[PDB]
């Protein structure tokens, strides 16, 4: 339903409380910092326009057009139509976008379809879900707790907690170490985190315009490096940024409230409501999106360079194949396992989508290795646009050219890779595919817990009759 | 339709022309080397015949009853049937069968329906293939060409070729290095290995019964080791056995011939007629019941010497899981975006397949290194039960309990372990898997040239646009 | 100073009390599962005797020659003939022999040399060693300890403890889960396992005649196969066995006490004494003469097959290369670092050493996999020396051949690789490599630990001061 | 000998003939992009003179002081002294200047003693060496060929080749694709890749000042970032630059040639005459610096967040122990090994040297990965020296520090260990270090045709005559 001007217009109007280098930011959509991924979300909201796209990106109820990330599903079918529009979405930026707005819409889909979970917070959820599909609004999610030095009575508010209790809502103090994608409308700050008992006071759930009073949202290093779509194809438009968020005594009002003061309720959230589920489901699309275009550059760098009659060149690129055919399948599964939980929310197969998440991790790695083994020293020594621009250019366009590629070509395809795998900001992509669902050793951890080993365990125990029984 | 019995007999009264250590095998029902196995495969007959699993496991046509995998797909619904079949069988082996008979109705099944590819001997394919499903029968396929020592006209039948065709057939010469599951009435001469111009006279396909004159069967070292179904939980019921395949002037009758002198149809015959897709629907279910069973195993062995409390292992037990999932994902893709080939034969989707296949040739050694990691030197001094019946027998119930298992139970549980690991059967079975379905190297040069790489180099190619217009 | 001779007719004399299957080993020299590795361990005694080698493995002292694995090193110059006489014994099995009774006269050496560590008992160890030096008796470690089922006062002997001491010596109780190559005339018990506070009655250590009463040794799954040096080239002549070892109140003669319940002293025995460097110098020796044989048998089998011609293969034989060049490394710094402890012993490097024995078992399963990788398929089908002997001899000679082998030539080599990584032999090799030292979980952590990470620290904090000096 | 005035001196009188983004750089020790690598090679040459290190960095030949990288070695000692040389520059930058001036110091210096392998330009080299090192000046190696689109006579001068020979040398007319530290005085172009008969117009070696007329260096992209020590602790003051290096039609005085097509010449210059061997000495002595730096960011960082108490954590930072306990032995046996060449040169081991150049490209990857696991999330999101600088500061000093560090030390140390993997700078060290000496693919297949296989096999053989006795 929002279009990228609206977008863009709310973010000017109230933008999000921002600091970048000891500075407040004034205007996001202008600022060299961030009018990239700025505009770059603008134009995903305007696809949503896009006559060719419309049937994919939202759906029609009574009168009004919604964003398809917002559609509660109901059939396999729906389903479906929540993984096309995932995927169309990220397609838009080759996968590298990770925390586009869809995925906390499908969490907050999840807790609404769910919401008698929440008690007597329900009304909230479901009021806030309505929300935020009808004003079409962008979300990011304040997660990771701080440390404390004890090296050094305690102050009981460095991670986010309530300091006191009012008749217009609670007031909270502390800090959240991650946002990422701070460029939204909304903050949501939900629990990724296990909580140990009597952590009560940590155990909270709600959300709040970014905007807000005493919130303040904390840049590290800019990895955009450049506007040249040439010199930076990807840093140029898509660097999202990654904040320290500090809440310095904000007031949530109780309406913005889903969780207060219970342990329990935090912790099986994401599992109980399906949150888990759905979100998962728009990164299996997104990792599938983002598997396709390293594939293509693989491709791309191996024709190119006359490297693709090498055994060893085409084995790497099938194995990036076998990854995103394994991506592709888990997708699937997902969504033909489908079944409806507690609350009568249909949720994709977690089985598949745990697959998914634990795998990619490591296969992403891998892809990224595969993409520096091809492009080698060649990735290593790119000029730039103004150096063929420059006095030079004849020489560049004479010794630049690839096996298969004149120069200027060669140049755009490698600065391509470069900045997917060694830029800084292809760099960061690494590091953000390695933990952003969570640390790996704690998300095996909790897989082993979760999963029904007991069919197995069942069948070898029969089998083994036959073992004991010659003692008898 | 075939009972245990019938096979049985079968092989009593004609033999396959196997050869044992330098002498002639006259009855492998009883001999102590083959004996194991063929009960087994008796045992994968008969429970077509429990009420229990007659619908899984058999349909029924014009008054008589077919063993699934010779079933002609027409629907996906039919496709999950004989995945259903696979999985089954497969299960009562734990997936340590790698060659039982339904692999190759599949390429059977497959020929037929694909028929027409096979020109003038088309109505051979397709009669073998009725035979194959009436008489219920069983099959090995010989591949694998030998080599010629070049350090010492020369002999041109070392692979087998073609000497001469007569009124009544062809008559060939040659050898097959590889033959698994000898313990069968037919085995199938196809092509495995790509075939170069002018190579005619080894461009063949056809069936025979492996009691014909001049075909001889040579076994390679036994890796049964012992009948105590507690000492050898799986070498003494699932040792399939390999073999070299002679043929010393073989007469071959026009009816079991498929193929004759044709080059690319030999090239083609396994991708153009679905055989490919079908095999490798059976293997895909088949390592999903193997991993199953490893998941098990790990499972039990970790709680029953309380490993299970340290996260490595929990980890090590969660990554099979990983694993586990990524090859049921591989089978529901594989069937539903199954599609009709060029002869409207059913085919399960080749990208899932080529996924699964040339995936698990790489999970499955480090599957077997996770288990090995959980037994440690535990899996090295394993007793026999002869030890627990003898004198010192009431020392080892006293010694060899496991945190969570009491002595006999811990060491038949590790005694199966360690014969799905580290046996001569155990680590058998990790070559196989490294190899059965071709060299790695030629299968990743193999999806490298067949997938279609053109939609993400398009994807790619439309994203640099933007990059070559900072020229314009 | 010892014959193969004296060995044999010693074990034939007072034979360990070994068991097998539940019966008692009469004669371990003539037994088909123990004599071959008798023989074995003879033919390492007498090369002791043979002029070409007298020099290398042994050393002459007040009339009498003693083996090299007694010398108490004064100089580094010493300490390379240590590494010599380990060397050349380990390249008379292929490196596959890994519990030869040199690696324990090492412990044995180092505790005599710092015999002051172990206070009142300290002339009890300069005696043994001077009784295994004299008698050049052979050796076997029996450690680990049992679990005991709680799922089930309690006997507080299920691993070995103290009953009781008397004017004679103590009374001992329980087991040991490990004992490699019991055909030795002595066996240690020494501690491989960290003792926790308060486990003072099984804080010993001492040794005993292998004959000794209510000492019992049992046996796991003989691994020999065969006695054909065709078929079993390895399996034959150096299956050296593990077994439980039993003590059923057993008499410790207070002359054979070296700790008695001592835990720290037991938890620093091998570091004080220099014990943990001698005998990780036997180890990088052996290793090293391991790798070696992997690397001749991967080049005959690429040269043998023709497939030294594809760049893939030449890499992995090329990697088995920077392994080999690894461990000299390692055994070079180990020697040429060499420092006195505490105790005026000269001892290899630690450093070295530590990054010998922690690399080693990850490298080990590399090299076996690599080896798999170039037979591939052809280690699968290998017949027997019979079948060569057999009516189709011709036909094996004629169909088995390599690119540049002969038949028999070329199966005798593939023997050899299959007997070194998929016979039961070959397997258990893989297992033994992971977890001989240790469990490398443990082993990593105990690197952590003791490494002095100071140094490195130190750096970083001088360079940060320009971090840190922003700020003033 | 050089200080480092008289280095920046000579680089802003005769600047290296280089272009950023389509400009010439005027004084590359003032320009933003240049003045921080200028500075660091500026402190290393003023090192020299510090009394501390003077015996370890210089050597007195004749009344004169020279830097201990043109230092011929005689004896073992001598190469000692040429390690703790290249070992204590290296630590200045943590191991991260890859391309230090000492390694073709090191070059040249074994050029020089194997001059005679040059025939008639041997008196140019041991010229040209006596020039570098009076002067003391820095080098940089221009290597790689371009390619050329053969999809679109031809022009054969696209890689360098010679145009013309007159009285005065050669004109040569190309490109090499890449120069790394192009802040030298000089630029050497000697051959990287294997010439194949017929390419005499492209065999050449010889050298030149960078500001020799025709000759043009063009940048890539620059990845300093910033001058904060605080903020880019590493890309501040050691990012070396590479660049395409341009021939337009460049003279090449007579005196500074050293091959003239010469084909065979050019394949076996660094072979021959030592080059290799002492240039992979200074790699080593490198890498181990490298390593060392990487254990101490991880042993604080895990310090300093607590992540010290998991097992996990402490067994990837043994693992960097390993890694780094083997680059020092790989060293020590190249010195100790050490044996004179065919022109009396003493040189490193080959093997040990082949060992660490073909393992660390494979451990690096490792080795970064591991500081990534350890850093996690907590590496993506680290403000600037101005957000504690500013209004926020009392916050960010509250929130973010270590369970045992304060805010700004903790920062300080991430952003290190950011610089170190994930920024440009740090991701272009990764793939600097799988690349810098050569493809590995290329490497290993060099590997396995040089080196001395026999023994190994002829060991094999040996072992196998007892197999094939068997048919006697
Ligand atoms: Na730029
Ligand atoms: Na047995
Ligand atoms: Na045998
Ligand atoms: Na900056």
């Amino acid at each position: 339903a929002r279009t990228g001007a609206e977008y863009i217009e709310a973010l000017k109007t109230r933008p999000p409380n921002l600091w970048y280098k000891g500075e407040k930011v004034e205007d996001p959509t202008t600022h060299p910092v961030f009018r990239g991924i700025v505009r770059t979300m603008a134009a995903l909201y305007d696809l949503q326009h896009d006559p060719r796209y419309r049937e994919v990106l939202t759906y029609e109820e009574e009168g009004k057009r919604h964003g398809m990330s917002f559609l509660i599903p109901k059939t396999k079918e729906d389903l479906k139509r929540r993984g096309q529009a995932y995927k169309l979405w990220a397609d838009q930026n080759l996968g590298m976008m990770g925390r586009s707005p869809d995925y906390l819409n499908a969490v907050v889909m999840a807790y609404a379809a769910s919401a008698d979970y929440f008690g007597e917070f329900a009304e909230n959820v479901r009021n806030y879900y309505r929300y935020l599909r009808d004003q079409d609004l962008a979300t990011t999610h304040a997660l990771t707790n701080p440390q404390v030095n004890r090296a050094r009575q305690p102050d009981p508010y460095i991670p986010v907690g309530v300091v006191k209790q009012t008749e217009k809502g609670i007031v909270v103090r502390g800090a959240r170490m991650t946002a990422t994608f701070p460029l939204a409308d909304e903050v949501l700050i939900f629990p990724s985190i296990l909580l140990q008992a009597g952590s009560e006071k940590y155990a909270l759930a709600f959300a709040l315009p970014t905007s807000t009073p005493g919130l303040h949202f904390v840049c590290r290093e800019a990895l955009v490096g450049g506007d040249s779509p040439f010199d930076h194809p990807l840093s140029s438009r898509v660097e999202e940024m990654d904040c320290l968020v500090i809440f310095d005594d904000v007031l949530v009002p109780w309406e913005r409230v889903f969780i207060l003061g219970n342990v329990e309720l935090c912790n099986n959230a994401y599992g109980a409501t399906g949150a888990l589920n759905h979100m998962a489901h728009q990164v299996v699309a997104l990792k599938t999106a983002k598997t396709e275009a390293f594939l293509g550059v693989a491709a791309l760098m191996a024709e190119g360079i006359g490297a693709d009659v090498y055994g060893h060149v085409q084995e790497k690129i099938a194995e990036i194949i076998v990854y995103l055919e394994a991506m592709r399948a888990f997708w699937t599964r997902a969504e033909e396992e489908a079944k409806e939980n507690a609350y009568g929310l249909l949720v994709p197969d977690r089985g598949a989508l745990d697959g998914a998440r634990n795998l990619y991790p490591r296969l992403y790695p891998r892809i990224r290795e595969i993409l520096e083994q091809i492009g080698a020293s060649g990735l290593i020594t790119l000029p730039s646009e103004k150096d063929f621009k420059g006095p030079l250019g004849p020489f560049l366009e004479k010794f630049l050219q690839g096996a298969a590629l004149e120069a200027k070509e060669r140049v755009a395809l490698f600065r391509l890779a470069w900045d997917m795998t060694l830029s800084g900001f292809g760099a960061r992509q690494e590091l953000y595919e390695r933990f952003f669902f969570g640390d790996p050793v704690r998300m095996y951890q909790t897989l082993y817990n979760v999963y029904n080993k007991e069919p197995y365990k069942e069948r070898i125990h029969a089998f083994l009759k036959e073992s004991l029984k010659v003692f008898e």
